[PDB]
RNA sequence: AAAAUGACA
RNA sequence: CCAUAGGUUAAUGAGGCGAACCGGGGGAACUGAAACAUCUAAGUACCCCGAGGAAAAGAAAUCAACCGAGAUUCCCCCAG
RNA sequence: UUUUGUAUAAUGGGUCAGCGACUUAUAUUCUGUAGCAAGGUUAACCGAAUAGGGGAGCCGAAGGGAAACCGAGUCUUAACUGGGCGUUAAGUUGCAGGGUAUAGACCCGAAACCCGGUGAUCUAGCCAUGGGCAGGUUGAAGGUUGGGUAACACUAACUGGAGGACCGAACCGACUAAUGUUGAAAAAUUAGCGGAUGACUUGUGGCUGGGGGUGAAAGGCCAAUCAAACCGGGAGAUAGCUGGUUCUCCCCGAAAGCUAUUUAGGUAGCGCCUCGUGAAUUCAUCUCCGGGGGUAGAGCACUGUUUCGGCAAGGGGGUCAUC
RNA sequence: GUUUAUUAAAAACACAGCACUGUGCAAACACGAAAGUGGACGUAUACGGUGUGACGCCUGCCCGGUGCCGGGAGGUUAAUUGAUGGGGUUAGCGCAAGCGAAGCUCUUGAUCGAAGCCCCGGUAAACGGCGGCCGUAACUAUAACGGUCCUAAGGUAGCGA
RNA sequence: UUGAGCCUUGAUGUGUAGGAUAGGUGGGAGGCUUUGAAGUGUGGACGCCAGUCUGCAUGGAGCCGACCUUGAAAUACCACCCUUUAAUGUUUGAUGUUCUAACGUUGACCCGUAAUCCGGGUUGCGGACAGUGUCUGGUGGGUAGUUUGACUGGGGCGGUCUCCUCCUAAAGAGUAACGGAGGAGCACGAAGGUUGGCUAAUCCUGGUCGGACAUCAGGAGGUUAGUGCAAUGGCAUAAGCCAGCUUGACUGCGAGCGUGACGGCGCGAGCAGGUGCGAAAGCAGGUCAUAGUGAUCCGGUGGUUCUGAAUGGAAGGGCCAUC
RNA sequence: CGCGGGGUUGAGCAGCCUGGUAGCUCGUCGGGCUCAUAACCCGAAGAUCGUCGGUCAAAUCCGGCCCCCGCAACCA
């Protein structure tokens, strides 16, 4: 009884090819729930929590909250300012507050002069004398300088321009926290933090109420917080109760079913088909009300909109010993040394995985290694076989006024992967965008989509030192094995920069490890080689946790 | 663990 | 001994019949809809119970419209 | 009579005489006639009563708009120089008539549905009771006495009298043929045929009732009637379907087409007929004038097809670098 | 032995025998608005239903469809219950405007909620079902044999113009 | 045995730096401490792991406030506790086990009674189940009511049913067959409106890769080109091709006509209010035209006090737009 | 001929599924293992997707041509 915070309602939703992404999803959520929603890339989830949070009413349907709740909404691609700096983004946040003192200090100037001293003030002043209150606007100050050593944010001076991709994340989650909100919506919220702060946040998820939905492809992160599963396939709401590895055998088994099914309703129609083609026998029936149901029984299911399967990687150039050597290496931006007197040199069809902290100089790496910076001391030289391909740390280059193919191929009907050529509806096809799916605008794609369709447009160029920059972005199960699947296979060079390291569990024989003081140092094997080579040369540390809080 | 066959003189 | 159930005994009443009309308990289908299932035929035919010279109803917890009328029953309009 | 069409070998009629089919309330529209006339007329009812009262009410004299509302105007519209509907031409009440509506509705005619009752004296099954089956055969189990065994088992003679057993009259049936089909008979006669101690047959009396009975099962039987008995009622069910429709004379006089249709043999609007009113050199023939065609015919520049020339691509079988 | 009384007497019906299935007794089942009767003054060696039809030799493979039996985890799931949001009215604050307490009403529908169905097994003397194309051996006549596709399984014994 | 709620008792709340696990206001202040210390073992939950709460060991008379070096201060009552939970009460819900008193008894005995019916009385056995009533989901040819189109060179099977183009179609319009051939159930915020500008297919000669055919140059050419999609009629003033600015793909009307049996469908100058393009004259109420479709009823969503059943409101209607 | 289905490597089959992407098992050819052959291992080849033709795009749509495989020919 009572309880009851947010309800929907036979909440339909259809998108302009035809199909319902939601169709008649009924159901209500309770205080201190937390809901992991799953799916595949395409199942809705965004569109859900973009309804749940209410910034869309073109539902059909009922889609309610309770009076006096608030709701924080964190989207797919939260976009700030990129004039803004920290201290003025953050600022924002704490709104009624700032004002609220800039407002009371000019009060404070105004209400000595004697100019309408008793009108001024009883009709101005009042409305503020509980702003700075239940908000307290007295004790911001101390309120930031303890919430920011939680999140551990970026430098007050930094500028959203030299923000790095996490950092911009922690930002953004300060910004929507701020306001001590009940529901908390959110969409991947763990995109680009690293194993600190991915604990920290699961860890403070938990303890907070008020019930969070979180949209997350990340089995170990759903496992900690969720108590219960939206599941959000084709179109339907499966609620599930459990954990996660109990619900994905009840998922298969339903795939199972499924399958089984169509198979039964396949041989069906073909057993009345026959009698529908037989013939006559004299004067007789033939049946109406048999061909009536047969008609009837010729109906459509939607296949798994994309249970993609191996992605394409046109390798190119033969590539010889030297795979860009460096040496010397040292980076700093003023006085912040990002790294210091670095060393090494990759060898020939190798896999380096590189891991580390946020902000900690992994996407400047690529950057100078790319042409785009220079080495404040050494050198790096590449080879002269070599041939480059650096995948961007963000999707925001793409423009959202192009279609699918279009801003793939370059409005091109045949185009050149590597040296020889292929069409390029056929190239784009090997991505699991299919004629239908070809159509869309880049701006109308999920997150997945999208990353998928910038990958697909950036590997294009046929090179053999793949740079990629955090592929495993907005990836599924399937989506990110396929990908997975297809490095291992890849003749040239593949440098990779992730931060879930179970991924790189898989494909990574070469690691990058990166430390504080600016130390990068180099290792050649997998994880479970560097794990045993702590265990040999070991330390005793283990103390990572503290729980800094927010409020006092 | 698997292991079939070889014209007459 | 309880006491009830019960069995003889007396006087008083009703049993059945009859054409129509009347009140009550049940209650069709053919037909029309150019087929038909909601609907109409129709609370009609028919069955059953009960009286009376008539029977039922009947003395406002009724209408009306800020003006008012005064139980019930039947006839002519309102009005197809 | 029905038809495109009948001497038709298509229907109906043996003949006379009698009977037999467009009617009767009410309502509405039009026509003729009669009375009053911007008015006309009453109903129920009262009444020594076809009179006289009764004007409740109905129609008409004003329309427009969905409505408020306005008013010889109104609606539309922000508003019409507009545009729709109206003003400017008399109605109402009887009588007679032609239509339409609700009633059986011009008359005769279903197969069928529903309700209440009468039927198991014929026939289905079953229940209680008591009769019938001439005559002649065959030899089961069993038993006794002998043989055989340690005892059995087995065996021989005698005896015995079983069976949906055998042949065959009464009795019960009904396989073949002939006769008879306005019969002797609304199922029989004649010569043959099956069962004939049994799951038999028969007399008397009971029980089962109509969407129900009973059925060694055929939709068989339930009073000569059964894929739902008979009698009475709803009831003059419905019939876009057949048949029939009664005295006389004068005038005019068609259609078998289009569109639509659960529609093709029905119906509805229009085209074709008749009666009445009002109107224009209204309409028809002919001569002259102003028109636009793309048919018949003709033709091959175009779309195609068709031969014969001289040119000429280009090409194919061999001969070739037989790259 | 029985049957279409009145055009069909039969290969049809019945039958003894066989099998499956239900039924623990106030039995299943049938006639009955019900009381009550038959079953039966019987008691699983009994009684009802269905199929086959003495006797002899036998009765092969398939649980996919449809029925039946068992399971209860999960999904869906009625009546009841009426939390919530929206709307109407208005005592008042205003006296232009608008807001709107308590009560009363219209609507919306949170939670609870069984059997069935989905789902998991069995069952064929339960209703039923029981394959294609191509090559192959001293006359190329045919295939003991092989290749491949599909099925729930591919017709066995015995018969066969 | 338990879910859930409620009320009281306890406990828990460690950013940094003051002192070191500190949630908020307190109200203000030293009082707590002696139902026997600060101190001496450790009880145990937890911890961010320094320890702070707490069972028991003798004695049993102790800490801080205040100063504040940080934003804030001193666990030294009680308050809705604001947070976790830990309990005992406590209401309700579920799942159970036990009982007797409703109820069942087609168990035994007794009486009415000379009665295997019925009733009553004792006694067992079940027992809040079973059973019945109302509501409700499933199943339900066991039973009942009906439907199952038309054209058609007889019916059935096959094909077809609405719209557009050509021919049949007889030089106005219209005109049939199960006659001869093809399409439609849309698209476009530009492919619409103006203002500027431009004009094709094919063939030849020359020329880098490059040829039979890509781009370039100049000659013949003369619409054999093109139209957003079938065919016919059109198109150079282009209705074809290329750009700018654009929203007339406007609102209310509409002289007068074309075509339909009707429902309806089509063309339309001009008038009023605003609008775009152009220097203006002017053009623009969709697309070169002809297919791209569905009446009424019932209901949904916006606007409008037109109406509002005693009155004021409201529900519900009406009207306009639309599904 | 009235109505349906089919045609893909040397054999049997997918892929026609709403067009951008020609595959499978056996078999052919070349090596290897073995005294030698089968089996087994390794490596290759080839298909105008029946045909005439008409969608940016087909094996995939549609019309036709060719051949093959089934079905129906009822009431008198
Ligand atoms: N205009 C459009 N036309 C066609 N498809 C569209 C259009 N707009 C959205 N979609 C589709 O609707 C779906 C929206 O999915 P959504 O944004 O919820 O992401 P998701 O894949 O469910 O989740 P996530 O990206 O967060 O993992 C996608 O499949 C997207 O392609
Ligand atoms: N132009 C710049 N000016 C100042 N600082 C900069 C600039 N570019 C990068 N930085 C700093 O360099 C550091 C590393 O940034 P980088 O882009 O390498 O991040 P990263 O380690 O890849 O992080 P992430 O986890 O977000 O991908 C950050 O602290 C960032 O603020
Ligand atoms: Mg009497
Ligand atoms: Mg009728
Ligand atoms: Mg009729
Ligand atoms: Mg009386
Ligand atoms: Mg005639
Ligand atoms: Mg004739
Ligand atoms: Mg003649
Ligand atoms: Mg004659
Ligand atoms: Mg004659
Ligand atoms: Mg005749
Ligand atoms: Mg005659
Ligand atoms: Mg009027
Ligand atoms: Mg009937
Ligand atoms: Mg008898
Ligand atoms: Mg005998
Ligand atoms: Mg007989
Ligand atoms: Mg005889
Ligand atoms: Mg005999
Ligand atoms: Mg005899
Ligand atoms: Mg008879
Ligand atoms: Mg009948
Ligand atoms: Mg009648
Ligand atoms: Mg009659
Ligand atoms: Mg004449
Ligand atoms: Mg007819
Ligand atoms: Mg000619
Ligand atoms: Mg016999
Ligand atoms: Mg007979
Ligand atoms: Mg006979
Ligand atoms: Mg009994
Ligand atoms: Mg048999
Ligand atoms: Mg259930
Ligand atoms: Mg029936
Ligand atoms: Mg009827
Ligand atoms: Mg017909
Ligand atoms: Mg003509
Ligand atoms: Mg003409
Ligand atoms: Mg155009
Ligand atoms: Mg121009
Ligand atoms: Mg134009
Ligand atoms: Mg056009
Ligand atoms: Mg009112
Ligand atoms: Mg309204
Ligand atoms: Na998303
Ligand atoms: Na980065």
């Amino acid at each position: 009884m009572a309880q009851f915070v947010y309800t929907m309602h036979r909440v339909g939703k259809v998108v302009p090819p035809k199909r319902h992404i939601l169709k008649n999803i009924s159901l209500s959520f309770f205080p201190g729930a937390k809901i992991g929603v799953l799916g595949l890339n395409g199942a809705g989830k965004s569109t859900l929590l973009r309804i749940m949070a209410g910034i869309d009413k073109d539902i059909e349907g009922e889609a309610r909250p309770q009076p006096d709740i608030k709701i924080g909404y964190l989207p797919q691609e939260p976009q700030l300012n990129p004039e803004h700096t920290v201290r003025e983004s953050i600022e924002e946040a704490v709104s009624e507050v700032v004002n609220a003192l800039k407002r009371l200090d000019e009060v404070y100037a105004l209400y000595a002069d004697p100019d309408a001293d008793f009108d001024k003030l009883a009709a101005e002043q009042g409305r503020l004398e509980e702003i700075i209150q239940a908000h307290d606007g007295h004790n911001l100050n101390v309120q930031l300088e303890r919430a920011a050593d939680a999140l551990r944010l970026p430098d007050w001076d930094a500028k959203i321009a030299n923000l790095s991709g996490g950092e911009r994340r922690r930002v953004a989650l300060c910004r929507l926290l701020l306001e001590k909100p009940d529901m908390l919506l959110l969409d991947q919220p763990t995109n680009h933090l690293d194993a600190e702060s991915v604990a920290w946040l699961e860890r403070f998820l938990h303890d907070f109420e008020g019930t969070v939905v979180a949209i997350t492809h990340d089995r170990y992160f759903l496992d900690n917080v969720a108590g219960w599963i939206l599941e959000l396939d084709r179109g339907e709401g499966i609620p599930w109760e459990g954990n996660y590895s109990s619900w994905l055998e009840q998922k298969d088994q339903r795939l199972a079913q499924e399958a089984s099914q169509e198979a039964a309703r396949r041989k069906s129609i073909e057993k009345e088909l026959e009698w529908v083609r037989q013939g006559t026998k004299g004067r007789q029936s033939k049946g109406k009300a048999r061909l009536a149901r047969f008609e009837e029984l010729n109906s459509t299911e939607y296949q798994k909109r994309n249970e993609t399967n191996e992605l394409f990687i046109p390798p190119g150039p033969r590539l010889g010993d030297k795979v860009l050597e460096v040496s010397n290496l040292r980076k700093s931006y003023g006085d912040r040394l990002l790294i210091d007197s670095l060393s090494f040199s990759i060898p020939k069809g190798a896999i380096v995985g590189i891991i580390g902290p946020n902000g900690a100089g992994k996407s400047t790496l690529f950057r100078m290694i790319s042409g785009q910076e220079q080495p404040d001391s050494g050198t790096i030289t590449l080879g002269e076989t070599v041939k480059l391909a650096s995948v961007d740390q963000f999707r925001d280059s793409m423009d959202n006024s192009k279609t699918v193919w279009e801003e793939v191929s370059g409005g091109l009907d045949i185009m050149k992967i590597g040296n020889t050529e292929m069409p390029s509806r056929a190239y784009v096809g090997r991505f699991n965008f299919k004629g239908v799916d070809q159509g869309k605008r880049v701006g109308e794609l999920s997150g997945g989509e999208r990353g998928r369709l910038h990958l697909a447009k950036l590997l294009q160029v046929g090179g053999n030192m793949l740079l990629l920059d955090q592929p495993t972005n907005d990836l599924d199960i399937e989506t990110l094995r396929a990908l997975e699947n297809a490095l291992l296979e890849f003749p040239g060079c593949a440098m990779v920069i992730s931060h879930d390291r179970w991924f790189l569990d898989r494909i990574a024989t070469h690691i990058l490890d990166y430390q504080d003081e600016g130390k990068v140092e180099f290792f050649e094997g997998n994880f479970t080689e560097y794990e045993e080579y702590k265990k040999r040369t070991l330390g005793a540390d283990a103390l990572e946790p503290k729980r800094i809080k927010y409020k006092r």
